[PDB]
């Protein structure tokens, strides 16, 4: 037992939220992608808002709006990734 208790508490979904995720500006870049093509996918696959500060900017933390569900599946994926250069080993070969 680590995580679950999801549960649903009665709440109408006529609305939009916005979440953050604070990361390192160098994990920022495993998001968008070698030349540009990841934080395309996520935007899609996810169909939210990404937004990312630009390199100069002391903002480290990156903006998904749109549904629930949405929201989640980029904030469950950004975080995915950023966690595995946590857990880094070595040269990152590829």
């Amino acid at each position: 037992g680590s995580s679950g208790s999801s549960g649903d508490i009665v709440a109408r979904l006529q609305t939009q939220a916005s979440a953050t995720v604070a990361i390192p500006k160098e994990h920022h870049r495993f998001v968008i992608g070698k030349n540009g093509e990841k934080l395309q996918d996520l935007e899609l696959k996810t169909a939210t808002k990404i937004q990312i500060p630009r390199p100069d900017d002391p903002s480290n933390q990156i903006k998904i709006t749109g549904t629930k569900e949405g929201i989640e599946k980029a904030r469950h994926e950004v975080l995915l990734i950023s966690a595995e250069q946590d857990k880094r080993s070595g040269p990152s070969s590829g």
